[PDB]
């Protein structure tokens, strides 16, 4: 009989949970709170005509993929930024409060949709249009598709003119400085064949941020949208890191320090959110937990359940090259936040791409719910899962926080102290709404694979809870269903036994 104690103090460690951590990149069967227009296809996206290039994902084809995949009405295909406006219109219609639009910095964007771009057509060439961050001439709502340039600030002007600036209810709140710069030379060799240098990325980031903020001083700039750890540490062995990196523990510090330096010289914040992608390298059962992981592999599934701990738990060492050789940089979130405090205080943190795998498996749902609890507890500002609607359990993990009852019910927006006596077999996150603890929300996850776990709750609150309604998902179904309510609470204490591999959302009042 596995017994675990959960102790909550609604008055201690109160901290706001950013509403934007429950987002997605793709269109999901879940209620999300942030939508990101990013990824490989956005690097060469031309807002003037909506064409884009697949790069290495698909024979370097320049075509209308984004219009088709984005479900843009055929009649708007030739309309400037229709890919983006359709994306944002959809977000607004679904009541999504935050939209993040990737801007182009690799250097060039598709001039057409004529198919494969040969190596002999590497930019510059008739197949590409050169990107310039600042037009330096009056903006037009009908950009010239005949000249050789595409302007980022004109692009932003078009959007602000349509939706208002970032400070308004319908404005687009954030812009990203392209996508995975350290992989430009690998993913988009036809646009940026040389490995990006640290100097180049900073120069571009500063220039694009300045250009954007002159049009919308309220917009938040996200960067550098690094693909993974190697980029975090050395910008994927950047050609100039041996010199630029002197005195810096990792590229992360260099980026923050240089962006702050530029902001200080300019007179305003140029980097609002440190943006990185985190695809777990954690392994189990002889395979990575994400990217083609086999749901039949029990060891992989168990490793998936524990992987979230690499995000915050100093005592957890995963089975991966990162856990083995980069302990000095783990747990990851605290290290990223520590760097921010040291080189650019006030900077926010976002994980714009992540996937713990097993999306169609219970462990993918529990890990997802765990990750979201972690993002909320440790101060992450925005997060957007990368994966399609087939990840039913991942979607359940999101809805457990954003719409657990199917009618808008959601986790509180203020995190409170909630400790568990066994972080290996369980996870628990608590929250209240605003500064009021009348209703106490609790995300309770039982990671026990084949046995139930009994939880003894002890809560300190100004209120005396008399009922705890429950909603949960498990191996039986990814549909979140309401369960029998907890009714025997004595002096804010009660015992609740949860079946193996179950994720619950308890609402006390
Ligand atoms: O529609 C008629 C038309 O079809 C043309 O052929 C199409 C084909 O029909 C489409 O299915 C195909 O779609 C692919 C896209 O071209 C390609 O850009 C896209 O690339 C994805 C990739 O699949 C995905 O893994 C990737 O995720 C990465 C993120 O982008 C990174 O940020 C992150 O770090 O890492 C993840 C991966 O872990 O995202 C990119 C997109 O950004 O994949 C699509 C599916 O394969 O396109 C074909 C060409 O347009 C046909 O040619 C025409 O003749 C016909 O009329
Ligand atoms: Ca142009
Ligand atoms: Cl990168
Ligand atoms: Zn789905």
């Amino acid at each position: 009989a596995k017994v675990v104690d959960i102790r909550i103090d609604t008055s201690a460690e109160r901290k706001p949970i950013s509403p934007y951590i429950y987002g997605s990149n793709q269109e999901l069967d879940a209620t999300v709170t942030a939508k990101r227009f990013g990824g490989n296809r956005t690097t060469g996206y031309n807002w003037e005509n909506n064409f884009s290039n697949a790069g290495s994902d698909w024979l370097h084809y320049s075509d209308t993929y984004l219009l088709e995949d984005g479900g843009v009405p055929k009649g708007e295909w030739s309309t400037p930024a229709s890919v983006v406006t359709t994306f944002h219109d959809k977000a607004l219609s679904k009541n999504v409060p935050y939209t993040l639009i990737t801007l182009q910095a690799a250097g060039y964007v598709s001039a057409d949709g004529n198919g494969p771009v040969s190596q002999e057509e590497t930019a510059p060439s008739s197949r590409w249009k050169e990107v310039k961050f600042e037009k330096g001439a009056p903006f037009s709502l009908t950009p010239d598709t005949e000249d050789d340039y595409v302007y980022m600030d004109e692009f932003v002007n078009y959007l602000v003119n349509k939706y208002g600036n970032a400070s308004t209810p319908t404005g687009i709140k954030g812009y990203s400085i392209d996508n995975q710069p350290a992989l430009w030379s690998h993913t988009h060799p036809r646009i940026h064949p040389d490995n990006v240098t640290a100097k180049e990325l900073i120069e571009k980031s500063v220039a694009l941020s300045k250009a954007v903020k002159k049009v919308d001083p309220y917009a938040e700039i996200f960067g550098p949208a690094l693909y993974g750890f190697a980029a975090y540490e050395t910008l994927q062995s950047a050609p100039d890191w041996g010199t630029e990196g002197e005195g810096y523990r990792w590229f992360i510090d260099y980026y923050l320090d240089k962006m702050k330096k530029a902001s200080d010289e300019e007179g305003k914040r140029l980097l609002d959110v440190l943006d990185v992608h985190w695809y777990p390298e954690a392994r189990g059962g002889g395979e990575r937990i994400c990217f083609g992981a086999d749901p039949r592999n029990i060891e992989t599934n168990k490793a998936r359940l524990q992987a979230p701990r690499t995000l915050w738990d100093p005592t957890y060492i995963e089975d991966s090259w990162i856990g083995q050789w980069k302990k000095d940089f783990l747990p990851i979130l605290p290290n990223l936040l520590d760097s921010i405090e040291k080189y650019y205080p006030g900077t926010k943190l976002a994980i714009t791409e992540y996937d713990y795998g097993g999306g169609n498996h219970i462990t993918g749902g529990i890990a997802q719910a765990d990750v979201l609890g972690i993002f909320g507890k440790y101060g992450v500002y925005l997060a957007t899962f990368w994966g399609d609607a087939s990840n039913n359990y991942t979607e359940a993990g999101i809805n457990l926080y954003t719409n657990y009852d199917g009618k808008g019910g959601k986790f509180g927006d203020t995190s409170v102290k909630c400790e568990t006596s066994d972080i290996e077999v369980s996870s628990a996150y608590a929250s209240i709404v605003g500064e009021d603890d009348s209703k106490l929300h609790i995300i309770l996850l039982n990671k026990n694979y084949d046995q139930p776990t009994t939880f003894n709750f002890s809560i300190d609150s100004s209120k005396n809870y008399t009922i705890g309604n429950v909603w949960a998902f498990d191996r039986g179904s990814s549909n979140i269903t309401q369960r029998t309510p907890i009714v025997n609470i004595k002096d804010n204490t009660f015992t609740y036994t949860v079946p193996a591999l179950t994720a619950c959302h308890i609402v006390l009042e």
